[PDB]
């Protein structure tokens, strides 16, 4: 019963700090049996005047079915959703299964990720696409095009593209990069031209997207419909989760 036990797999992201160190942390497995591997909660099903009468179920995206997602909206709500996605993944998946990278011309917003092992380089926070491409050359060398979803190859890489830079094209083509999912925050045309990858916000925090099948993640309509009332994690909530995970790692 996935809807009955949804709080064990996809809870509200501000509950994750208190749950750090529980047996649900880093429990996801790329074994072909865990259908939540590579899945991340983005929000809830209730919205507007219907919030009080709709049984709220989590809404999610799979990292394995698209080479990227493009978050289109106002700066703060786009950052809030990205922080919720990062916190969800850092809690549910171990850094041996999911690694993370941020490429941003706004470093002040990403200082909190210094506590997460997922961003540790064997810190994967870069200020330009050129610096990122030099540091991550070994990641991209020999990698083919993205193949949408047996055992999943690991680590999967989640990259936050937060810099409007024409050099993005020379790193991520239309075919995508195998084992990587980008999340664009800029709203530039190269990311937003594919409709099945767009998450369009409205001022209330509701996102619309092409609906997908609940079991296969396959797109089921070519027009955008309600997708989720997004989860929003503030800098303080994200830093609280990140520091709590860091203290668990030191203990």
């Amino acid at each position: 019963s996935m809807d009955a036990n949804y709080r064990w797999f996809h809870p509200a992201p501000n509950t994750l700090a208190a749950a750090v160190g529980s047996p649900r942390m880093w429990e996801r497995k790329p074994d072909g049996k865990d259908l939540n591997f590579g899945v991340v909660r983005v929000g809830g099903s209730g919205f507007g005047r219907y919030q009080s009468v709709v049984y709220n179920l989590p809404k999610m995206v799979s990292l394995l079915v698209e080479p990227w997602y493009a978050l289109v909206g106002e700066r703060e709500q786009v950052l809030g959703l990205m922080r919720a996605i990062i916190c969800q993944l850092a809690f549910s998946h171990g850094p041996d299964h999911v690694q993370m990278i941020v490429v941003s011309s706004d470093l002040d917003q990403w200082d909190w990720v210094k506590w997460l092992p997922h961003f540790g380089d064997s810190r994967m926070v870069y200020t330009s696409v050129r610096e990122f491409a030099a540091e991550q050359a070994e990641l991209f060398a020999g990698r083919g095009s993205f193949t949408p979803r047996a055992q999943t190859p690991t680590p999967h890489t989640v990259i936050i593209a937060d810099v409007d830079d024409p050099q993005w094209e020379y790193v991520i083509s239309a075919e995508g990069v195998d084992g990587v999912t980008f999340f664009d925050l800029t709203g530039s045309s190269m990311w937003t031209d594919i409709p099945e990858r767009k998450l369009q916000f409205d001022k209330t925090g509701v996102i619309e997207a092409l609906p997908r099948d609940r079991d296969t993640w396959m797109v089921i309509d070519d027009k955008a419909w309600f997708f989720a009332l997004t989860d929003q994690v503030s800098i303080a909530e994200a830093e609280e989760f990140a520091q709590k995970l860091a203290q668990w790692r030191l203990a």
